[PDB]
């Protein structure tokens, strides 16, 4: 495999789906990559949301993190809207690397929100 250079959004396709105050974020992650959990940033623009808790992933050498926790498969994470106005966004930034060797730079994805009043 030296084709091995796949395209950030082959090997950690990102999605998203939001029902009123739920949304949930997915990525599916080829095999033979990962994410880390450290280098997800969840940022609203004129929206508010619960803190967001990352799941359990498992531990991982590698020589740009160390010793990391990671993500392979596929990472599913619910956020919770409280409010968001009208052309509220959402800022979902991540990193992640291969095992064949090398790192992908950090990648980022803008998410529409569909408007929430709050309460």
């Amino acid at each position: 495999g030296r084709s091995q250079f796949v395209p950030a959004d082959q090997a950690f396709a990102f999605d998203f789906q939001q029902n009123q105050h739920d949304l949930n974020l997915t990525w599916q992650i080829k095999d033979g990559y990962y994410l880390y959990r450290k280098q997800i940033r969840i940022t609203p623009e004129h929206a508010k949301i619960a803190d967001v808790q990352l799941p359990q992933g498992v531990w991982h050498e590698d020589e740009f993190y160390g010793k990391s926790e990671i993500y392979r498969d596929r990472l599913t994470l619910p956020v919770t809207i409280n409010q968001a106005s009208a052309g509220a966004t959402l800022t979902v930034t991540y990193q992640g690397c291969a095992d064949a060797g090398f790192c992908y730079p950090p990648e980022t994805k803008t998410v529409p929100l569909s408007e929430v009043v709050a309460n």
